[PDB]
């Protein structure tokens, strides 16, 4: 399939040589290759897109990124620097590249203003945030976005009518020490990533974010970070036990997955899991994505192009869902 | 289908009735009925079994159980007390009721001896443990069982050749405060339970427990506590990235699910997820279970009895897999 | 779920006392209740709709119906009689009942004119035809609609922009005797029905009906009459073998199922097969239906309402697909 | 996966090479290659097996084969010729090649005697028959095997305890004229094949063949010739409607699929349909198959080797179900010449 759209696609700031090499060494068997590709915006990245039937990618800042920065002024300065950098870096290829906003999430009003700045000025397509904001004087705390103090931010997101991609981050601080340090091969894609995002997303559900902000679109990578596996079980326990005991969110978990939540295929090129999600989530709410350069184009795209599924859903998941959700202009081979 | 076998089926101690009823306020819409049913062994429990086609259930101590007790002497005494209690309580129904061992997991040698004691004396079918053992100052510490100090325990488990059921427990202490207190509707079946068990089970995988103890059978409830959903993703990251970087476990995740792991249908009466698991896990390693009394018999058994799947797999999952695994 | 739409729902003419008795003797355990329910249009049928959350049903003439009549003038007269009868019988329930055209398919131009007559005069939502038209002396011949001479009829269907539901018919004549008489319990839903419809519908594909008429919408019951089970196998043999050897289809079989074909859940209340069809066909092309009164409302509707599937597709399949495809107005 | 076993794998007689090459013009893009490969037993065939991880194949006579021959004496003589031919042709490779019996099915006792002859003398693994036997004048009649006169045959099959593979055959004669001549692109794999076998197999079910012969094992290719798609629909209509009206078979359709029927993956390299069949049929009754040379080894084996399903079911379907059902030699894989 030509003209696919992918949107969990990372870049790094070239000056961050040590940080990029550190993350590369934890996520890639060839870390110098990883570094070259996460730094490149317009050369190898577009050659891969041309080679593998990808018309358009929406770029986002690497994890942990700004969500690792616990000093609010340093975090804000890095978010601004990243946003200005990537807007300029993609300027030559508006037919191939868009960007998501990078945000410091220490303060709701500040994040709202920066999101508004770069969506309005640069035409960014939404925001991508690496789960909770690392915080505290020494980086031991974390900020979730499901409390009412974030209403001023979520109302900006819905006023702009752009999605928010809730990406994972590595575990840090006392949580890292107590749960993960002694089984550290589970940090990242094997388990820790999905546990963080699913906690936060279901926090958004059960703490009323989607009730207060019913137009809000939240995107989850990796086929939904475990959640569809338990769609039956979560729904049974919410509807039959937790709501009788006081849970007051207005809709069912299935209704939130129909109206507010999306899942992507990033890093999860599983035909069997995708077929399962056709039932539990539905092709209208599933988006192709790669997770480049943590994943390579060939793996994602040979898998997707090879899917022996119906042509309507293959087109929707491959590009047409994203074209409508992100209001995309005509892009290469759209 | 008649003669079904279920094995994530809880009881509590009668002397804890008030405590039991207090805690039931968070997960039972009728806490008085929940306390009555969890304390009952041979009356209502067997009546439900007879009415819903359950020939045999293996009973286990309710969560958090002994894993909530951070004083080692008190924990050990309670495990002993519970094991003797349930052996005596079920003794008149050998054809309908078995038991899993209850253990204090503060000390590997201590836990191995108590497991050996009750398996040999009472014919218990295995052990069931509610995830990590609370310990340390004020019970804020957590004991996982994937470190080398637990080899002496796992060696006793395989010597006895009985399975070990890794059951969830609620988050406690500072972890509870940091992650769950502000989104507490997610505590239990909605999310926290599976996050705990999958962390611990995949710690056993990656820290080599099944390589040092290849006979070991670990049973997971709730269709595998998220793990089968990511069978492809875990496998890809383990084989293609983590092992080249240094991960040293000898088998693939799929190989551990064929040799060492089992999943049950407890609290997960999902034809959709079960079908997905038929491909990713396989009918030979899936066991029916209920999670009574947090779940009721009618929900679990109406679902399973109505499953429109092939005859041979339905019988394997409903009873024959468990008959052979636990040698009933 | 409330407001469901069903559209493989049959009626008979009340004067046909014996032809209803015969058909019921093969496919119904209570011939009395069957006759009473297939004859009813506004009473027990709306009672069932009210008890089971069905907002609207599109009614169609029983099988084999007009396709059993090999005398063209008797066949055309029955299609006219049926079309006037049902349009009258449903007129006081426009928020609950619609109708498909009944057609004699002896002649493309004749059938076209009658379809245009009843769509224009009564607002019928399409046509429903019970597979091939019996023809010739004794009625042993069969008229298929995939030849170029049917272009004027399919051109009418796409001009009116209404769907054509290709319903099964029993096996008759020499074919019945040679293949079905000595294994007659397979006649109908067990096997014969799907073998007829799949032959005809795949005839339309490979003889170019959808290439000449790209806007044409054909609806198949019973989750597609076996075809989705072989979507991979048909696709492989068409693309890799039949097309190098002459098959001139512009599109793949999957593309025709995306653009021209639909399937319904009539008489196939199988969660297993539906889930499989979400992959092979897709929720946008699947329609709830019952096959009343051969099936009862309770079986179809307790199954559908109970489906533990995503909310978007449950709404689309249950009602919203049909609302858009049949340009249904406000109803409940 | 090495050591895979396939068993819908055809050959033709060399003396028919010109007729074979002609007919391949309709179902092979390179009919010269098709004729060369369907006529070869030990060279290219085994080379493909070596290259693609196939340890063992059971060979059978191509369709329509003896079922096309409506003179009973000619058909019997051909079946005998074919059986002696293939037994001799495969005899040096017992760890790579087995054979199914080829039968004339004009007369039950004659067919039973030939099946017994070649199972006993040659160690054939079962029978493979291309649906109904052409009979009568002009060969326009059809002999089905679900009537009571075939009981003597099915008792021989269960006494020998070998399976019977019910393979398709092209439509012929008047049925071909009436239904398929004007939509000839549906003849074969696209539709006609499955319609024939499913009618015949469900005739066996509803006419009580598996009640009179409960040990009988019938194998269906192409993931069951449509039938599992309608497992729910067939079961509902059998149990709730047709049995009250007089259908007298004793078990459900699911019970026959657990006890008497097998399906193979021949010509149906569909992860989607296979997964569906895991639920409706179960991995214990599913067998890998290729349908060579109509299908090529690369298509079947790259698909099967790439399947991301649980290890145990993959081994059962790929070889272990067949190793037990057809009593393959222990250590046969030591001869697999794997690359
Ligand atoms: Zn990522
Ligand atoms: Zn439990
Ligand atoms: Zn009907
Ligand atoms: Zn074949």
């Amino acid at each position: 399939m030509l003209g696919k759209v992918a949107l969990e696609e990372a870049f790094a700031l070239p000056r961050h040589k040590e940080r990029t090499r550190w993350w590369a060494g934890l996520f890639a068997i060839d870390p110098d290759k990883h570094a070259a590709e996460i730094n490149d915006i317009t050369e190898q990245r577009i050659k891969y897109m041309n080679e593998h039937g990808v018309g358009y990618t929406i770029l986002s800042y690497t994890a942990p990124g700004v969500q690792d920065v616990w000093d609010p002024k340093e975090a804000q300065a890095l978010a601004v620097e990243v946003n200005d950098y990537i807007a300029d870096a993609i300027k030559a290829h508006p037919d191939r590249l868009g960007a998501f906003a990078t945000l410091s999430m220490h303060d709701p009003k500040e994040a709202a203003e920066e999101l508004r700045r770069v969506v309005t000025k640069y035409g960014f397509k939404g925001a991508l945030v690496n789960d909770t904001q690392r915080a505290g004087a020494d980086g031991d705390d974390m900020i979730f976005y499901d409390g009412p103090e974030w209403d001023v931010f979520w109302s900006t997101v819905t006023d702009l009518d752009v999605p928010f991609y809730l990406h994972p981050r590595n575990p840090t601080g006392s949580i890292h020490e107590k749960l993960w340090a002694k089984r550290s091969w589970l940090i990242g894609p094997p388990l820790s990533f999905a546990q963080g995002v699913s906690l936060h997303a279901l926090g958004m559900v059960t703490n009323g974010v989607f009730d207060r902000h019913p137009k809000l679109q939240i995107v989850l990578g990796h086929l939904g970070e475990h959640i569809p596996f338990d769609m039956w079980r979560i729904n049974h326990w919410f509807e039959d036990i937790k709501k009788p005991l006081g849970l007051s969110c207005k809709l069912t978990i299935r209704e939130y997955f129909a109206r507010n939540l999306w899942i992507t295929t990033s890093g999860h090129f599983s035909t069997s899991t995708l077929q399962f999600c056709l039932g539990e989530v539905g092709a209208d709410r599933i988006l192709f994505s790669i997770d480049y350069p943590f994943e390579n184009f060939s793996d994602a795209c040979t898998w997707y192009d090879g899917l022996a599924i119906n042509d309507v859903d293959k087109r929707k998941i491959g590009k047409d869902n994203a074209k409508k959700l992100f209001k995309l202009p005509q892009f290469y081979q759209s």
